[PDB]
């Protein structure tokens, strides 16, 4: 997985990353003389603590092989440290949804939720807990293909109650977060709890308040969201059920 720096042509910045800017570029490889790639950079990689955290994402990514999880291409582990990844040419999901709010039909939004559930069911099958499921961590590879894109203060507005209260992350907590991610998609990439301080979030959850049904959201789908937000983690569905239900909802929507 170590790539020679001279084989990478760094191009335009395409986005911001948790550790630094993400660029597109070209990998001049023996396999392929001009492969389009994403290049993740890391400001302050000269610090061993930071670099270790950054490069851990690549190690994590390497373990996964799924149509809806972005692939690792390689790494450059001398300063400046880069992670070379598959390029998802349509960018971040939130931006994509806001820009295309009035081009994208309901069936597309539902397809994206389904595709993400297939990735999360795969992670669940490997007993991997993601801990940060949210629309900001999803990339768009084509108008009919999204990928889970990021496995790197606290995202309180996405977190399950038990996660906020007791810093507890489990497969059940991921499902709560997926519920919120589904809400985001159906809202065309609006953030949950806008205009609310991170500190008042838990108060409302405990009070039994949930994010409201998005406009034009099918009742079947909102009800699935609501199941994801059962306060008791043990009553939340698993991704196998979410995937199967999303598949049926997607089909019904296509029959419209």
């Amino acid at each position: 997985y170590e790539i020679q720096r001279e084989r990478i042509e760094l191009g335009r910045c395409i986005g911001e990353g948790q550790f630094g800017d993400v660029h597109q570029g070209i990998y001049m490889s023996p396999e392929n003389p001009a492969m389009a790639v994403a290049i993740k950079t890391c400001k302050n990689c000269t610090s061993d603590s930071v670099r270790e955290k950054f490069l851990q994402e690549a190690l994590t990514m390497r373990q996964f092989d799924h149509p809806h999880i972005v692939k690792l291409i390689g790494v450059i582990t001398e300063n400046p440290v880069w992670i070379i990844m598959e390029l998802c040419t349509l960018g971040e999901l939130r931006s994509f949804l806001q820009v295309r709010k009035f081009s994208l039909d309901l069936a597309s939004l539902i397809l994206y939720a389904y595709q993400l559930s297939t990735a999360l069911a795969y992670l669940e099958s490997k007993r991997f807990v993601h801990r940060d499921i949210a629309a900001r961590n999803v990339l768009v590879s084509a108008t009919d293909c999204v990928k889970l894109g990021d496995f790197g203060k606290l995202p309180i507005k996405w977190m399950a109650p038990e996660s906020i209260n007791f810093r507890r992350f489990t497969s059940a907590s991921d499902v709560w977060m997926f519920g919120v991610c589904m809400w985001e998609i159906l809202m065309h990439g609006v953030k949950p709890f806008q205009g609310v301080k991170n500190n008042d979030v838990i108060g409302r959850i405990e009070n039994g308040e949930r994010l409201p049904m998005p406009p034009n959201c099918p009742p079947t789908l909102y009800s699935l969201m609501t199941k994801c937000w059962a306060y008791d983690p043990s009553r939340r569905p698993r991704f196998t059920e979410l995937k199967a239900q999303l598949s049926t909802i997607l089909e019904e929507e296509k029959l419209q």
